[PDB]
């Protein structure tokens, strides 16, 4: 099964492991994971984070042929489980100093959900890209500006977190995968760049 292939100790996730638009797995509602986690589910999360770290590293990305990512969802690996990884780096200053914190968000989340959110909407100015979609897709992907999420970590510990900005967008994008929703579902059908008043456009 897919999962067996992915959790092999020597196996590194690459783009040949990522399923693409058209595969039905991407449209299902993924199954909740139960605790305590199986070994496979723990390992899968670790491999998914490793994939993100590799995608962000100029060397490994080039070694393995990776498109950069800041989030990955298990359905994109053909695994219909509610497991996401997110890895959002902070940036250097103009002087080339590293940020105080490497990342603004770094988590492998089990059973994540949005529990509340702002009335306000937001969208990335640059639109969204998807590792599973090999097409140019223009437009504003209209999301909640701010969200409160719940999720469990690999140990079974429950977290409750509020997010805003880019990090809010990322998490939402990944939770959508485990509900079978694609980014372009949230692009206006008639004018991809329509702006309803009060939409927060994030640069
Ligand atoms: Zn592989
Ligand atoms: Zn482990
Ligand atoms: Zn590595
Ligand atoms: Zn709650
Ligand atoms: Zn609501
Ligand atoms: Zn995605
Ligand atoms: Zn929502
Ligand atoms: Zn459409």
């Amino acid at each position: 099964a897919a999962i067996d292939k992915l959790v092999k100790a020597s196996h590194l996730i690459d783009m040949n492991d990522i399923i693409r638009e058209g595969n039905p797995t991407l449209r299902k509602v993924a199954e909740e994971v139960t605790f305590p986690l199986s070994e496979k589910e723990e390992i899968l999360g670790e491999k998914m984070m490793q994939f993100l770290k590799h995608s962000q590293d100029p060397i490994m990305a080039e070694k393995l042929g990776l498109r950069g990512g800041v989030g990955l969802a298990a359905p994109q690996l053909d695994i219909s489980k509610r497991i996401i990884a997110v890895l959002v780096p902070n940036v250097e200053d103009a002087q080339g100093n590293p940020p105080k914190e490497a990342y603004s968000l770094q988590e492998v989340m089990y059973n994540p959900k949005v529990v509340s959110h702002s009335v306000q909407d937001a969208a990335l100015s640059d639109g969204e890209g998807c590792l599973s979609v090999d097409r140019e897709v223009p437009g504003y992907v209209v999301r909640h500006a701010r969200v409160t999420i719940e999720y469990f970590d690999k140990t079974g510990e429950k977290h409750r977190l509020k997010l805003k900005g880019y990090n809010s967008i990322v998490v939402q994008h990944e939770i959508d995968h485990i509900d079978g929703i694609m980014f372009y579902d949230r692009i206006n059908e008639k004018n991809p760049f329509a702006v309803k008043e009060g939409l927060l456009i994030l640069e």
